[PDB]
């Protein structure tokens, strides 16, 4: 079994770590893991901790369950329509920009804002038997006009993204795999174990490659922000060079740098 | 049965309305619903009427049939190669920018400019038995270098869009569904009824959500024009606020607006 | 003297043509040439006529004046706030519309050069109309540029602001909207949104002379260049427009005559040998 | 006199508030207001407080001074090279971080106008901080803009350079980085990256007056306009931010009250008739 | 049989031509067709020849085989990790910008830089039995942050592109077809013949259409460079007009051009 | 005096090198330095040599002169219209080519700074060559910038026009092409497409001094900064070029040595602990 260690106690979510993997999970299954403002604040807190922890290279975002009421399963049913407060867009940006791979692990309903959270994650694994993808934004006069819709079109195409939002129908794990927004359909009993196995495959890679590749694939859609993030990681690589040591040292010693000869390579 | 009411009489197309749905259909099945300049002018006229009619939230673009010659079915075979005149690009832009969902209903051949008309529609439903998607632009030294090709890549990907144009082969409804440019394969006998059912599901949604979501998904590809259209709808939402009432009233009364305290929320 | 001939009669604007130039001008100077819904409908009607007239290569967008009330000059002071309500400007048919945006797109996409001719105040939506025009000429003495959107809980978040940054840069575009200060013609020239500062008495004549210089150029070049400079900002729409003009050029070739002829004759086209040039 | 009240005490910066304006200023003038990791953490902390304070609509980012050592004035001379090492700047916790980029994004995304107030040298990373601010006011006598990145094998390849080209153009942005020369306040104004050249003794007061002009505007307009002018360059992130503010406007409508109420009551919403307006 | 004619002799590749088709193939099957710097230089040389040859409209990029060691098949295993030198990015740009259709023909392993070469080609045909797609960049602290990853997302979507790079797993021809980066799965014995048949279908099209369509589909992703290339081909079309003859002639004769009347069409 | 050494002999251009600078200059001043197909081939050949020479960090692109015929100075007057025909410029091999675009891309992508040095007329395609260079220095007395594309049914719809708008803004770029008027060096500086107005007798020496200032910088910084400022406009190609230089930096790390060594040795790489930094 996976030897999870609780990282912090929360009211609406769980947060655990094991061998380079952090798992953040919605923990209100009695109401199908809808988020209220308290939930979003805790999500931000846990994701920010994972962002700052250099031992963590992969974050799993999942849902606990099943519901004690009807035995049903949920990833996240979106905004608790009953309800500065940290909002879900700041959480989306933290997922997007952090130099860690974020995997949505979907055991059940992924609805509305819960659907858009799955979309912005780098990868999605979904329960064969119980994942249901559904967009209710247009039912309640809301809309995720950013990562939930326009970015959804970057994985399922523009026709299917429009269908998802305009009709608000349900889609199975297999249907979502066939359209391009689920990476793998996994038998429910194996979903969490398989998510951890995927995470460990990533954690065996070059961390520099993983960071640079995440940020390259963000860059094509994220404009100047994506450029800022990708270029910032490149600045980090330049800083490690002997050329950078000379640049800094010459500045500190108040002398002209000598960067060498025949350096204008191609 | 659907209780269609004829909206206007045309020579080359039909135009009818029912319960929030407008249907515009090519009506030259004897020549597989090719468009001539008269056809394009009528298309523009009917789409513009639907654009201006606040009762209409969904436009179906279809083809009448079958051919009296051979019993075959067509959506639209594109430009009548026999032939300011309103051209098909102005029709494409009207489909693209109107705050209504436009559904291509494809009962048969969708060829050349007819193919590109299906592509720019927000959704496509296609006849299982009789829809055939085919791009003939490269056969006749033409090209739709905008919504027909580059935008096709935003729903089927860049490899498949290139194949469609470079080889000009035929694709079935099922093949087109699997590549991402058809939303649903529908038995021919149910195609028109199912299109109307899809339309009624959309018409039950929030019209503000539908407009904003269409324009958000346009925005990612349509650059400054997409920004103009999306921001224009946001300006409309701002105008409804009490803050806007005060802005207008203060201007008219030649006094400084009082927008209140602690308004710089996040 | 320019031999203008009135093209159509309107309530809120004037529309005249001469030797390849159309002039559309706001004609409600007593209220500083604000546009009400009727004005916007008439603007669309005149611009679309110019778009469809193949003798017209340049459209001047100007303002008549001065005010008979107080002697002030205006290009356009933006939306008439007396018509503003819920969801937009309320027309005589009851609709709440924001269709100056449709006028903006007509200006943007038409294969003709549109020159804003600014004899006075250019405020709010009137400022944004100047911005979306291809060129702007401004009265030295009396043109004043001012963005009031943020005063009245409005915003042009498209061609009025983001596109403004493509001619004056992002710092200056932000300044114009966030503070809503006045800028003279010379300041507007120095920041990059005015092409030429002209003495007021010469402004209309100079706009006509600019138009005649454009009309002496290759119309294909002018179309393709306008659409190329649109393309870098207009995304897929800009691509549709620019590629569409390219398709028009391909249609003229002997290669396309063969493609169409082979299709009509049910035979395989013969496009020749060694055609894969670079 | 401005009645500033200290909001929080910091080691390397000052943070004060008055009547809707927050002022964050570098306060290590003896080393020309360079930032070390502690400075960057404190900048983030103060900017995030301003972001969360709904009374604050404008943030001034300035520099204290002059140096008591040599009398020189600085806005910010960039990263403290004594803290620079492998992989970035080394903090007291041992981490090698480049988190001025997180500060840059906080400035960029916050629904408040951030004005760089430049009383002296703005060098390197300090130059790039001025660039990402919404507006810049500069000391006529003493502001000097200089990019040293290429001298020390560094580069700001995002908001410091590519975004600089969105206010001064691509030729001038390339010049600033490739040669690393000095530019006065007036040169910086003429190229488009400084909004106003101000006498040094009036710089801080004028920045406050600019802030008060913004604070008299519609806050919805200011937010939507900042995010519209961000959107044209910030791609999907800019779309997320701008659309998110639009979603906030939709939430306020009676239409959204019906959507939410129908959902909570397990009934079909009734959004009315003839709603498909244009 | 296809009557190939050897175009030039090389050490690490083969280069042949037949009836408008050029074929460039990796020819180091004993090491699974990895490229060393010599290989990349030869690739550039052969592609540049094909670019300059007006008889050539389609280039096939393939791999020779099988390995004499184990009978295995390879397209290209990427960089020979053993190893101005022409590098693979200049080859990618030559493939991208040349006014010819480039088809990746994948008979076996397509790994690392070999995978990214398949991605940038306009079309990909793959061996049903033996093609294996695998991204090893993250195993060796490398990354193709351009056409290999961000452009891969333009054909398989952002979720699947991230999976390919972050986990570095193997994918079959059929799996690659289902995600969108392979145009057709072909029985191994028919792969090369089918690639030539595809090429001949392209070569029967309008060369102007093919060029303009390739460059239109590049334009949506290639920014100002894509604009330069697409507009350059449009300049070529303008030069052919009688209007251009008058423009040139008036310049040479030092007189005002007369471009005619009523030319401002729409 | 600069100790130039001729690098290669050409018919239509000169090509010399000194201390890290290459100078490529048009050398047909009797026809105002127009380029024929042979010129374009030679330009490509010289630029590619400079690209491959690791001692060369800066390339000056200039014009020789004056004309011995009429004493006039030219940078480059664009395509030689005597060679223009169907489908492009006709070379000695019979091909109709537009391969100044290949030269434009070589300038754009090479990891060296290219400075246009403009001693005289810069017209048409010669104007567009100046635009795509990273920097432009211009003769105060004699540089004249003029776009004739629209006079001859041509257009540079890429780096010549859309990219021009990224340094002078969209209104001015439209003016330059639609009217085809002359602009002095000072006007070109004021609009943002010229970096420095230089006395004619000092122009070449000042270009060399600018080059030496760049050559004293970090070559990695200069490469990464050029490619970062390209990236914001060059889309996926710009991303390919910038990311490719980043891959080169990763290759140098001890982490990459381990990745490659583990691969060659058929073992799992050990990239260390706590590596997921931020």
């Amino acid at each position: 079994m996976i030897e999870w260690k609780t990282a912090k106690e929360y009211e609406d979510i769980t947060y655990k770590k094991c061998n380079g993997v952090a798992r953040i999970a919605f923990n209100r299954p009695e109401i199908r893991n809808a988020f209220r403002p308290k939930t979003t604040s805790e999500l931000y807190d846990a994701f920010y901790d994972a962002y700052e922890d250099p031992s963590i290279g992969v974050v799993l975002l999942s849902g606990e369950g099943p519901s004690p009421k009807d035995g049903g399963w949920a990833f996240c049913s979106g905004g608790d329509q009953k309800a500065h407060r940290l909002n879900i867009l700041e959480v989306q940006r933290l997922i997007r920009f952090m130099p860690k791979v974020v995997i949505a692990v979907v055991p059940g309903w992924a609805v509305g804002g819960g659907h858009s959270l799955h979309v912005v994650c780098d990868l999605t694994l979904a329960s064969k038997e119980h994942a249901i993808f559904k967009q209710t934004d247009a039912d309640v006069t809301s809309f995720d006009g950013g990562y939930g819709s326009a970015y959804l079109a970057k994985m399922v195409g523009q026709k299917k993204a429009r269908e998802i939002f305009f009709l608000g129908r349900n889609y199975s794990a297999q249907e979502a795999f066939e359209m391009g927004m689920v990476n793998k359909v996994v038998p429910h009993a194996e979903l969490e174990d398989t998510a951890y196995e995927w995470a460990q495959e990533i954690l065996a890679k070059s961390p520099t490659s993983i960071r640079m590749l995440k940020f390259a694939m963000n860059l094509t859609d994220d404009g100047m922000v994506g450029q800022q993030v990708f270029a910032g990681e490149a600045t980090r690589l330049a800083y490690m060079t002997d050329e950078a040591k000379e640049g800094r040292n010459a500045f500190l010693e108040k002398r002209k740098p000598d960067f060498g000869e025949d350096q204008w390579i191609s």
